[PDB]
């Protein structure tokens, strides 16, 4: 009993459904903080001043290795924003690779609706590319620094286990998934952009031009909770999901995420809700594969009553495959080969009748036209 990357297994945690974080130690002497893993941004930032929702924070004056870059930085997200100061310091991940690097670090001094009460994390690790980094692409992201300064392979993988998980850095651990890994191309290196070519609800094609699914863009984002879909796609998806679950009716607000519905302790009729499938462009011409999630992924619990929120929402900035999608699979961010792999997660939540799935190959033509330009 062991495994090459065994020490990195189960290195993620998450209080409630407020993100997944990994421990990271910065400065000298050591200052360890809980850092949110976010493939939807590219800045490494940590609370650096007292905040009502922070149990601890980065104290630069106590780190002898801290170097001030004398430059401010501001980062607005879909939800929240923070202001800070840039610098560099030594950074290691105790339950990650056995190395230490000097990386850029944004010390968060002011913030608005960023930190979350009870989340237990004090910072964020932007794992996306330099293109979307702030102030600009010259600020090298953490993973770029890790790869350039060490022998760590340019690849990381995530297994987010819903109701923490594993972030394998420099490789893959075969105990985190079952079946085979299917890869989709990273269309462009900024966000982890991918291309969705078909969508089905309980096997039924949504029947929309694939251009709508990627209108603007489609990305894999561990920092976003929901499966966010473009306006038109959202409306059509909701209509189909409602039709598929017609056995029982729910208020309009439920589908909008404004109303919660609770069931008796351990009585949620998962069987009445449909499974959702997204077909992704494959690595061979005209070949695709599909990933399928269950209501256990898109209906998220809320703090003897089990309350849930419909976690598929609308977006005006493209499709965002957030935690709702990632919690059903082991996702491999193979930066080295510009591709993202998906495999059924060994820890995903399911029941005795259904399971998440990754199947292929399928034949899909003109997938190149699905992308937005
Ligand atoms: C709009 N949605 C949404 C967006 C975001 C959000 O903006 N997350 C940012 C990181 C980010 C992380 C933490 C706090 C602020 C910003 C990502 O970099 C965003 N990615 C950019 C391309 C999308 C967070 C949550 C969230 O509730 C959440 C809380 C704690 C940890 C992880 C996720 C929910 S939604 C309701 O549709 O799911």
């Amino acid at each position: 009993r062991r495994g090459s990357f065994v020490e990195m297994v189960d290195n993620l945690r998450g209080k409630s459904g407020q993100g997944y974080y990994v421990e990271m130690t910065v400065g000298s002497p050591p200052q360890t903080l809980n850092i949110l893993v976010d493939t939807g941004s590219s800045n490494f930032a940590v609370g650096a001043a007292p905040h009502p929702f922070l149990h601890r924070y980065y104290q630069r004056q106590l780190s002898s290795t801290y170097r001030d870059l004398r430059k401010g930085v501001y980062v607005p997200y879909t939800q929240g924003a923070w202001a800070g100061e840039l610098g560099t310091d030594l950074v290691s991940i105790p339950h990650g690779p056995n190395v230490t690097v000097r990386a850029n670090i944004a010390a968060i001094t002011e913030s608005d609706k960023f930190f979350i009460n009870g989340s237990n994390w004090e910072g964020i690790l932007g794992l996306a590319y330099a293109e979307i980094a702030r102030p600009d692409d010259s600020l090298e992201p953490f993973f770029d620094s890790l790869v350039k300064q060490t022998h760590v392979p340019n690849l990381f993988s995530l297994q987010l286990c819903g109701a923490g998980g594993s972030m394998i850095i420099g490789g893959i651990d075969h105990s985190l998934y079952t079946g085979s890994l299917w890869y989709t191309p990273i269309r462009r290196e900024w966000y982890y952009e991918v291309i969705i070519v078909r969508v089905e609800i309980n096997g039924q094609d949504l029947k929309m031009d694939c251009k709508e699914y990627n209108y603007d863009k489609s990305i894999v984002d561990s920092g976003t909770t929901n499966l966010r879909l473009p306006k038109k796609v959202f409306e059509a998806a909701v209509k189909s999901i409602k039709a598929a679950s017609s056995t029982e009716k729910f208020p309009d607000g439920f589908w909008l995420g404004e109303q919660l519905v609770c069931w008796q302790a351990g009585t949620t009729p998962w069987n009445i809700f449909p499974v959702i499938s997204l077909y992704l462009m494959g690595e061979v011409t005209n070949q695709s594969f599909r990933i399928t999630i269950l209501p256990q992924q898109y209906l998220r619990p809320v703090e003897q009553d089990d309350c849930y929120k419909f976690a598929i929402s609308q977006s005006s900035t493209g499709t965002v495959m957030g935690a709702v999608i990632m919690e059903g699979f082991y996702v491999v961010f193979d930066r080295a080969r510009k591709r993202i792999g998906f495999a059924v997660s060994a820890c995903h939540v399911h029941d005795e009748f259904r399971t998440a799935a990754v199947e292929g190959p399928f034949v899909t033509l003109d997938m190149e036209d699905c992308g937005y330009n």
